[PDB]
Formats: C-alpha cells, sequence, structure tokens
C-alpha cells in the first residue's frame, strides 16, 4: 500500500481516489490527515464521500428561506416562498388553506407552481395536472411518485415528447414494465413527434401490444434520426424483422459499425466478415510499468489531450507486446474509432482454455477495460476484468487461499484472466448462453435469474429473442450484453472457431 502522504504527492485521479478510499475504509486516515482531503479527491461521489464525512462533515442568498416551515411559509417573502415551493415534498406538506393562498399569489408569475399547489389539494395530483395538460407538472409529479398512472388522451401524450424528461420516462416504464395505462396511452403518439431513442422505445412499446405497423413507423423514424451508426443499425434491424424488405437487410449488412445486427445481416447476405486490425509488435517489452495505476492515469491524460502528430509519437513509445493495450488504445483514437481493434493481449495466460472460453474472456475484457491492466472504474472495479474488491477478495482470500493476496493482484493480467475464468465457470454452469453470462457478469446473477424466470422474457415468440433483448430491465445491462455478444462473435472468428450467429439467437429462446 501507499502511505497517505505519498498519495498526496500524486496527481488527482480515479487511482488516487481508490487508494485514499482504501485507507478510509480501514480507518487509517487521522483527523488532521483528513482535513484538506476534499481537494485531493478527483470524483467526490459515493463511497468515498460518505466515508470522509464520518471524519470531516460538510448559498447565503437563501439561508433565511430554510428557517421557514410548512407552518410559517406565509410569513416568508415572495423570493423565499418561490425557492421553497421548488420542492413537491414541501408542497405536499402544506395544508390546503395555504396552498390555495399561495396558488393565488403565484398565478401570474409562476403559473406552473399554481397548478401544482392546487393539484396537491386533491386526492390525485396527477389527474389534476393531466386535466390541465401541464407538461412540466406531469414530469415533476412522475419524479415525485412513480405510482401515478392513468389513461392519457392523444392530445396530452403527443405533448409529452417536447419535454427533455420524456426519453428516460418512456424508456424506464417500458423496460421496467410499469405504469400500464401510461404505456398503453403512448400507442397514440404520432411518430412525427419523436426521434432517436424516444422513437425507438415507442417502437418497442408498440411491439409489446402487438401493433406491428405502428412499431415499424416508430423504428423507421428512429433509423432516420439516430446519429450513431450502431443505433441506426439496431432500428434498421427492427424494420427488417417487421416487414422483411430486402433493401433494409442489405443496408444493414453494409454498415461500417461492427455490432450484432450488422454481423447478423452479413451472415444472412453472405457478405464477408468485417476486417479486423492485426497488431503484433516485434518488441516484447519496454521500461513502462503496466502494473502502475498512476502511470496509466498520467499517460491516459496525455493521450486524451493529444493531436494527430502527438498520437503518432505516443504510438511508437508503446509499440510492444507488454504495452499492446495502450498501443491499441492510442490507435483506436488515431483512426477516430473507424477501424476494428480486437486485440488478444497476454494470451499465453489463456491459450490452454478451449477456444469458446477464450472468446468469452476476451469479449468481456475488451468491453470492461479495453485490456488496460490497471483500469479503475468509478466504483473502483479493478484490472482488465474489472473485479470489485468484494468479489476479488472473496475469490483470492476465501476460496483460493492465495498467499499474501491483495485485491491489487487484479492489476496483474495472469490473475485477472484466472479470476475471470473462475467467475465465468460459476456463471456459465447456471446460465448457458454467453449473452446471459454477459448480463450476469455486469448486473449480477440475481437480476439475471429473476429476468429469465419471467414467462414474458426469452421465451418463444414472433420477434424473440430480439424483443427480449430490448426489454432487459436495466439500460446498462441491455447495452453491455449486446456489445459483449458482438465481441464474442469476433473473437470466435479470430480464433478460427467461427460460430453461426443464427445459432446463438436460436439458443436464447427457452
Amino acid at each position: 500500500q501507499y502511505s497517505i502522504e505519498k498519495l498526496k504527492k500524486e496527481e488527482n485521479s480515479l487511482a488516487k481516489d481508490y487508494y485514499i478510499y482504501r485507507l478510509l475504509e480501514k480507518n487509517k486516515i487521522s483527523k488532521k490527515d483528513a482535513q484538506d482531503l476534499q481537494s485531493h479527491i478527483f470524483r467526490y461521489i459515493g463511497k468515498i464521500k460518505s466515508e470522509l464525512e464520518k471524519i470531516i462533515p460538510l448559498n447565503p442568498k437563501y439561508a433565511k428561506c430554510y428557517t421557514y416551515t410548512a407552518n410559517t411559509i406565509l410569513d416568508a417573502n415572495l423570493t423565499c416562498q418561490s425557492v421553497r415551493l421548488n420542492s413537491l415534498v414541501f408542497i405536499a406538506s402544506l395544508n390546503s388553506k395555504d396552498r390555495t393562498t399561495l396558488a393565488q399569489t403565484f398565478k401570474n408569475q409562476r403559473p406552473d407552481l399554481t397548478n401544482l399547489l392546487l393539484a396537491f389539494n386533491t386526492s390525485d395530483p396527477m389527474s389534476y395536472i393531466v386535466q390541465k395538460e401541464d407538461i412540466n407538472g406531469f414530469f415533476k409529479l412522475y419524479n415525485y411518485s412513480k405510482k401515478y398512472d392513468l389513461d392519457l388522451n392523444t392530445s396530452l401524450v403527443n405533448k409529452l415528447p417536447n419535454h427533455i424528461g420524456f426519453k428516460d420516462f418512456a424508456q424506464n416504464i417500458i423496460i421496467k414494465k410499469e405504469n400500464p395505462k401510461f404505456r398503453h396511452s403512448m400507442l397514440e403518439i404520432n411518430p412525427e413527434n419523436v426521434s432517436e431513442d424516444s422513437a425507438f422505445y415507442l417502437g418497442v412499446n408498440a411491439l409489446t401490444y402487438d401493433k406491428t405497423e405502428l412499431a415499424y413507423d416508430f423504428f423507421k423514424k428512429a433509423a432516420q434520426s439516430f446519429k450513431s451508426q450502431s443505433n441506426k443499425d439496431n432500428a434498421i434491424f427492427w424494420m427488417w424483422l417487421i416487414k422483411n424488405n430486402e433493401e433494409d437487410l442489405k443496408t444493414l449488412s453494409q454498415s461500417s459499425s461492427l455490432n450484432i445486427y450488422s454481423l447478423y445481416a452479413k451472415e444472412l447476405t453472405n457478405t464477408p466478415f468485417p476486417k479486423i486490425e492485426s497488431l503484433n509488435p516485434s518488441k516484447k517489452k519496454n521500461n513502462f510499468n503496466m502494473q502502475d495505476p498512476f502511470a496509466w492515469q498520467k499517460i491516459n491524460k496525455q493521450i486524451r489531450d493529444a493531436n494527430a502528430s502527438q498520437l503518432d509519437v505516443l504510438a511508437k513509445e508503446f509499440d510492444t507486446q507488454e504495452t499492446l493495450p495502450i498501443y491499441a488504445y492510442i490507435l483506436e483514437r488515431k483512426n477516430n474509432f473507424k477501424k476494428h481493434y480486437f486485440i488478444m493481449p497476454y494470451y499465453d495466460n489463456i491459450k490452454d482454455y478451449n477456444k469458446t472460453r477464450q472468446a468469452l474472456i476476451l469479449a468481456i475484457a475488451r468491453q470492461e477495460s479495453r485490456f488496460i491492466p490497471t483500469a479503475i472504474s468509478v466504483s473502483y472495479a479493478l484490472g482488465m476484468m474489472q473485479f470489485m474488491p468484494f468479489l476479488a477478495n472473496h475469490i483470492g482470500e476465501k476460496e483460493l487461499k492465495i498467499p499474501n493476496f491483495d485485491q491489487d493482484f487484479m492489476f496483474k493480467p495472469e490473475i485477472a484472466y484466472y479470476f475471470g475464468n473462475y467467475h465465468l465457470n460459476y456463471l456459465e454452469s447456471r446460465l448457458k448462453s454467453p449473452l446471459f453470462v454477459a448480463y450476469a457478469y455486469n448486473g449480477g446473477i440475481g437480476f439475471t435469474n429473476r429476468m429469465l424466470a419471467r414467462n414474458d422474457m426469452f421465451k418463444t415468440g414472433k420477434f424473440e429473442p430480439f424483443l427480449s433483448m430490448e426489454l432487459v430491465p436495466y439500460q446498462e445491462s441491455r447495452i453491455y450484453g449486446k456489445k459483449v455478444l458482438a465481441n464474442y462473435i469476433v473473437y470466435r472468428h479470430l480464433l478460427n472457431d467461427s460460430i453461426k450467429i443464427s445459432d446463438i439467437f436460436e439458443n436464447l429462446i427457452q
């Protein structure tokens, strides 16, 4: 470990945060050591904040305004009332006499506040706001209570997409399968009124009610408006699944984006496999330390700051086997993510696993870390396979009994791949398909089991398994699974062990 004073020398980074956090969680930082530690934390969110505030606890314009309570709010001036009435919890806490008075007071200057004040006099504030078609109020109330749910007319639902909250509202209720009356109402949104992710989710919604022509119209709108080729491909795939137009399949097979949809279309049209870059430096190693987390943070900052000529210079400093992940990382930026980099670094460590397992390990590592051995996430997951300290210590200390085990052993590629394999043996025994294994690797076996036990997920159906892949209940896991699955297909191909993509999808249907 590093002493608190040595850490304070280091530049501020997620690595420095992580080591500060290691000392805090062991109670190794004294009260004076802890004093200026606020300024030595790169990202002062989550576990590290909570832990520092056990030692060091934390706008004068409005200090006066928080002296007032529900009982004294009418004594406050207009500015203080305004500030306090930003909270719906606070509005709900008032009595109806005072809400009625405040409603009259704010009628001209804050009419949206008036609507909410009056809404909270009724037993269903959402019904009141819906009657008004007060869109700002609608989203405030949804954020206040996710339980409100009622039928919304065509006029109202077609106004909802003109609010920045709509996208995540729509996504959340669709993938969580909540607010049935809201979901059903959104069938009357005109595709003309939505674009990108909103249009896409409304497509998925329409598919869950078996409105296939409506779904096509939403997916087509998404395909025309998405800015990223990867999302375009996902929308075009749905246009093809619904109407079977050959030109959509062909456009999809010709995509510059390497993803499961474009790969699947290439298979279906006998289009060749995409070109994968082949990187194999002659030099085995240099003086750069790939196990030093601070050195990576420093060189990452320099790479992220660099122009074309500077990236070319940096590439030549890292053209070695041992530094291949940094080299590939530099080159991925130098070609603006246009070429396809699927490296297989520290391969001697996995060569004795069978090729299917190698492909899965590589697929997960590429997604988790791009193979950077000292990768540290915002939750302090570590190394190429991004093990959380809890799991790393459980495997290293309890189950495997490794002498002198520290969780920083995760920065060693030999350990990362070994623990990766170990954890994959456990997941794959229960879950079978590499897609389901990916979901559990990212989101835990618990949520993955609860999901697969549902009678509406990954069962036989017209648009399965593709519909279920859009309804994974966590946005992060949905995306993760698709990316890892694409990576898995590519690594199977690179290992002269190609898999038929159609086979993979057929196996998802339980």
